[PDB]
């Protein structure tokens, strides 16, 4: 719609990429003189359009590659198995009945299993040729060069697919998994401040898109591999496993929040009046874990190294305040009369949210780690 | 390898039922007399069955109304649109070109909408058919008789492929939720005595399976309502959504015991000395929540009623039993000496653990309650 194309102006471009592919094939079928091979089965060039033209560069490549695998080794075989059918001379159509069977029954067992979950579209291209060329040679008996022509149309389908798709404005996985990690450092950024001022007051996107982004992670590094080097990230190997290295350390760091979120909506819950007191304690440390994190996602963004002065000070400084004053304060938290049920419980639990937040607080130094590590793989820029 | 076909016998009855339709199509392909029309082109028929088989019959249901809806709107656009082409005259390939950039762009605009995720199968059959029908019906004028005659073969490699899959071992949707909505009752169940065990000590896959499948019983349940009614689950609107329902409020218990895994890989443990001293307590809660959920995954798995017990008394004497346990030791989790950090917190660690616990026995009334919801809906039988 227009509030969905000017919102990410990315789909408009995207949609008229395909239609130009479209009509660049469309002219030269509708133009072109006639022959005797290719004037009737033309149109396997404008379908092959449809079927190889993905979102980003690396996704062509790597799924073209398949299917470029799966169709020929089905040809090879299907080649082979009418060659030899022939020998018997009187079970022909029974020989190649039996081996559609047994061909479809593994290909159809071996596409179900556990690990190749991800690429069934290049088994199906195999059970669709090994039949589809077993079938059409029975009359005419001599495919084998009129498979070839089927293949050239084919062929250039997919080399007009990719030059459009990379000369004309592309996409790049790599980029997509840069921008990703940046924004999940501010996803959590925000929703720490949301839940310390929703738990004060007299947070579900942050953490839910930073913790089930891991196999959106995995699949962009997986077609970000092939592509080939362009603008910053100029090297024959980036290092894209460390940028997977640091949202996992993040994800680790982003469970805390999670449970300090469920912690506002548990059926036990202190009185308000006890809360005030750790008012200003609770406070400065999501403003300076906030900043923290939002510090970090800046220089990932901007490729730049950590300066020489120490960052986890303040929020060190914050944390040491709050436990002393959890300890001067703590008997609000028990009773000491029976000292030797709902309020004791309600009671025993303003203590979880502190607990939880200086675990919170104790989690941050591996994700400086897994910074320092990414920072120095890949050649950050020294700092002004 | 083999050994999956021992664990999932059914995905041998899969692999031979696909076998068989195929063959069956190819036993009428390779006999057929000599025709006219269907001489050449009985190919068509063998390839709609590697396409429009399906795992389960609500999903073979759904996914071919969807396919024929594509391919006939696709049809009917391009004949009309060709035959408001003639009118033109001169110019008439400069008005199909525009038609193919036109279409090309809108059917890919409206297939990456996030509302239409599980839709870009039934959008990628309109821009095949329509050009397909455009390109091929341009050098001879008339593709109206001809298309008739090519959705025959279609039809009947899609009736060939329902009757087969629907009368040879059929496997239901609704069978489907209803074994996970009984296995989630058992995984939560080992989980939380395996949390508890692990803390005692001198479990991920439970929880995890239970809050990370929330969309497998949605797509379930998508297929469930095309099906037919069979076996016990006679009733032409079976409440399917109040599995759903249930899930749902087990999702939502299984949340604190995500967060009683996540006290043992914390940075900050308290001493096992004075985790010894409540011990008995801790193991009886986390016997009798484990009972409780495994009676109610069983009483789900044999479709029976409540008996006029109440299943909740003996949780509820445990919790009362910790907690006064809590209130005469609370002297171990805070120091009165400065009264008005690591070590603090260490000893603070136990509160959060006691808290977690009390609020996961807190929370089993939701799960009761659907629970019983879902026996009236449902005709349930009487206990005993
Ligand atoms: C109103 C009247 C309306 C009536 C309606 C009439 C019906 C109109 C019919 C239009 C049908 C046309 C649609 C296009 C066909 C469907 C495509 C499809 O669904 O499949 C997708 C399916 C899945 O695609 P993927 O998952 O995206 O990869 O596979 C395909 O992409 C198409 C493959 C077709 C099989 C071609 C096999 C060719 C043989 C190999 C080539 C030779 C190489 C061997 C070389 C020798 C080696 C030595
Ligand atoms: C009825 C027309 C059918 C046309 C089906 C086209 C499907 C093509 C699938 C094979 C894609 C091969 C990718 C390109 C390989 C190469 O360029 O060498
Ligand atoms: C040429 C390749 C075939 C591609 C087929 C894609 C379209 C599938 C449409 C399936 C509709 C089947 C209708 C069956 C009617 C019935 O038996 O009730």
């Amino acid at each position: 719609a227009w509030e969905m194309g000017v919102s990410d102006p990315r789909k408009i471009v995207f949609s008229a990429k395909i239609g130009l592919a479209l009509t660049i094939v469309a002219l030269l079928i509708f133009y072109q003189e006639p022959n005797p091979d290719l004037s009737r089965y033309s149109v396997w060039a404008i379908l092959t359009v449809v079927v190889v033209f993905e979102f980003t560069i690396g996704a062509t490549l790597s799924k073209g590659f398949n299917r470029a695998l799966g169709t020929l080794s089905a040809g090879g075989l299907a080649l082979g198995m009418a060659e030899l059918s022939t020998l018997f001379g009187d079970w022909e159509e029974i020989f190649c009945t039996l081996s559609i069977f047994c061909i479809g029954f593994l290909a159809t067992f071996m596409k179900l299993y556990p690990s190749m979950k991800a690429y069934e579209y290049g088994f199906r291209v195999f059970l669709l040729t090994y039949c589809y060329i077993l079938i059409s040679g029975f009359r005419t008996g001599q495919f084998i060069e009129v498979a070839i022509s089927r293949f050239l149309l084919i062929a250039l389908g997919a080399g007009v697919s990719l030059g459009v798709n990379m000369f004309i404005y592309p996409i790049w996985a790599g980029e997509d998994l840069h921008n990703l990690v940046v924004k999940n450092f501010m996803n959590v950024a925000t929703s720490l401040e949301g839940c310390v001022n929703g738990y004060l007051r007299c947070v579900y996107k942050g953490y839910r898109s930073a913790v089930e982004s891991t196999s959106q992670e995995e699949s962009l590094m997986s077609f970000a591999i092939w592509e080939p080097p362009h603008g910053p990230y100029k090297s024959f190997n980036y290092p894209w496993k460390n940028y997977v290295k640091l949202s996992g350390a993040l994800k680790h760091c982003a469970f805390t929040v999670m449970a300090l979120h469920g912690c506002i909506l548990s059926e036990i819950q202190a009185p308000e009046e006890r809360r005030q007191v750790f008012r200003q304690e609770l406070q400065r440390v999501g403003v300076e874990g906030a900043k923290l994190l939002r510090e970090l996602g800046e220089k990932v963004k901007k490729m730049e190294k950590l300066g020489p002065v120490d960052l986890l000070f303040e929020v060190h400084l914050a944390a040491e305040e709050l436990q002393h004053k959890i300890d001067k304060k703590s008997y609000l938290l028990v009773n000491s009369e029976c000292w030797e049920t709902y309020e004791s419980a309600s009671a025993l639990s303003l203590a979880t949210f502190a607990s939880l937040l200086i675990e919170f607080v104790a989690r941050l130094q591996n994700v400086v780690d897994a910074f320092k590590e990414l920072s120095q793989k890949a050649n950050f820029k020294e700092p002004e």
